[PDB]
């Protein structure tokens, strides 16, 4: 829901090197009528955190709301995702008058970098920098996915002051980190646009070594009296600017182009290029994604490219070089097969991804079988993932069906000689066999089918028979199953292991209801 910001938020301008931050302090000097060679500037020196802007309001000492920045006047109200951030206030006694604290709320590296390669190996959308992750964090509708994310934020400005005995932009954050409020570790008081310069260097040579991403610094005007009379441009203000960082853009060639199977079954690519060292560590490996990534790309396997890392952290490609190609290099003919199984590969009509059968794929095999065991599935307590490793660790079951086919002295003669929990673990088996058949279906792990999907498929025909024997077109034309989920759908009863699976279980004796 949107909400009119108490004062603007403003942008900033932007200085790339030490010329242009001259430039800033002409421009400054000359805006207060002073002499365009004076030094005597003290200045405040913040980071350009990778996140995204969220302002606060307290009315009377006690909290409103907290919205994002929105265009600058009229944010969003993400009130109570914002709470979540631990170290949050929403009283401050002795203080009446309008409060508007600004700041940023960002995210880990490690949670940023762990999400993506969450999404690599699943086909689930992916984020693309860091200020979307923090937009993807807080803009959802239930507040405990965002407590979920570990997010972060920092306050390091305030607007509207009523209240405020603060008369310098150092004593404005002195007394936020006094309330209460989560600052910045790093920020300096400056004195010159030297030490400014030399404080813009110090945190570039200090990037990488940091929890989040910083793209830049930025320098205030200390003297609040001065900053309430250079005034504003037009979208940004003469007091106040961001020093970006350099960009960090290796060039290198691509060497070998590999795949790897996702314990969903996301035929993921992988890139391997000539190691090379960016900013600290040494990169050699770059996340390729999906197969329209490359075509789109047109990254011909042995070409030379040019690579960063997304945040600082995620190794991901830029773009090709033609000038520097070999008249050889071929397109990259994708895989039509499974690379680690065998069976064959293939994608829907609109999915990115690429995905695999069914359970032979050992990338899939442990993934499939609890979740065939879960109470989302066939409701059978005790095999744990703990059991499951065991039993392919020895080689005792296959796919799902291996189980029914076990013994009791097999579940028996085990670890810590479990004789009665094996009759527990028996006893959930055969009572199984006779769940409701929309519990099978999802138990089978196909892509795309869900709890919700398998619930209609099983709608559509009801018997089990009726499912195995019914032609493309008849179950495409199912409701809530278009040509996407439809056709994943056929892959798999197309596939031999799946067929076998089936086959296998029903042999064993089950009888859905
Ligand atoms: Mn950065
Ligand atoms: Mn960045
Ligand atoms: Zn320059
Ligand atoms: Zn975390
Ligand atoms: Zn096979
Ligand atoms: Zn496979």
């Amino acid at each position: 829901e949107p909400v009119t910001h108490p004062t603007q938020m403003t942008s900033l301008d932007n200085v790339f090197d030490d010329d242009e931050l001259r430039d800033w302090q002409e421009k400054l000097a000359r805006s207060l009528g002073l002499p365009l060679d004076t030094d005597d500037f003290t200045f405040t020196g913040e980071l350009k955190i990778d996140g995204l802007s969220v302002n606060l309001y307290y009315l009377d000492g006690e909290l409103q709301w907290a919205a994002t920045r929105g265009n600058g006047r009229v944010g969003e109200i993400v009130t109570a995702q914002v709470l979540t951030i631990p170290d949050i206030p929403q009283k401050l006694e002795g203080l009446k008058g309008e409060l508007e604290v600004r700041g940023e709320v960002y995210l880990s590296r490690a949670d940023f970098a762990a999400f993506n390669a969450q999404a690599e190996e699943l086909g689930t959308p992916l984020l693309k920098n860091p200020r979307n992750g923090a937009a993807g964090a807080l803009r959802q509708k239930d507040p405990e996915v965002t407590r979920t994310r570990h997010l972060k934020a920092i306050l390091y400005a305030v607007g509207k002051r009523d209240g405020v005995p603060a008369r310098t932009q150092w004593e404005v954050l002195e007394w936020l980190s006094a309330q209460g409020f989560p600052t910045s570790r790093s920020s300096e008081h400056l004195r010159g646009i030297a030490a400014a310069a030399d404080y813009h260097a110090r945190m570039i040579r200090a990037h990488a070594d940091f929890e989040f991403d910083a793209d830049g610094t930025v320098l205030k005007l200390d003297s609040l009296s001065q900053q309430e009379e250079a005034g504003f441009t037009s979208r940004a203000p003469r007091w106040a600017i961001a020093y970006k960082f350099p960009v960090e853009e290796v060039e290198t060639v691509l060497e070998s182009i590999t795949v790897n199977v996702g314990r969903t079954g996301k035929l993921a690519p992988l890139a391997h290029l000539s190691p090379r060292l960016i900013e600290g560590s040494t990169v050699s490996k770059a996340t390729l994604h999906n197969e329209d990534y490359i075509r789109d790309m047109d990254l011909r396997v042995g070409d030379t490219v040019l690579v960063r890392k997304s945040g600082g952290v995620i190794p991901q490609i830029m773009r090709v070089l033609p000038d520097k190609r070999p008249a050889d290099a071929a397109p990259f003919e994708f895989p039509t097969h499974c690379p680690v199984c065998g069976h064959e590969a293939v994608r829907a009509e609109g999915d990115a991804n690429t995905y695999c059968p069914n359970p032979a794929c050992p990338a899939q095999s442990f993934e499939r079988i609890r979740y065939f065991v879960s109470r989302g599935a066939m409701d059978v307590r005790g095999i744990g993932e703990k059991l499951v490793t065991q039993l392919l660790h020895e080689g005792l079951i296959h796919d799902a069906a291996g189980l029914y086919t076990l013994s009791a002295e097999q579940l028996a003669g085990l670890e810590r000689g479990g004789e009665k929990k094996a009759g527990n673990i028996l006893g959930q088996l055969e009572a199984s066999k006779t769940k409701p058949l929309w519990r099978l279906i999802n138990a089978l792990g196909m892509s795309h089918v869900g709890q919700r999907n398998a619930q209609a498929l099983a709608r559509a025909f009801g018997t089990l028979e009726g499912l195995l024997a019914a032609t493309p077109e008849q179950i495409e034309a199912v409701p809530g199953l278009g040509g996407i989920i439809a056709q994943s759908v056929t892959a798999s009863l197309a596939d031999p292991a799946m067929r076998d699976l089936i086959a296998r279980l029903q042999a064993s004796g089950v009888a859905p209801q």
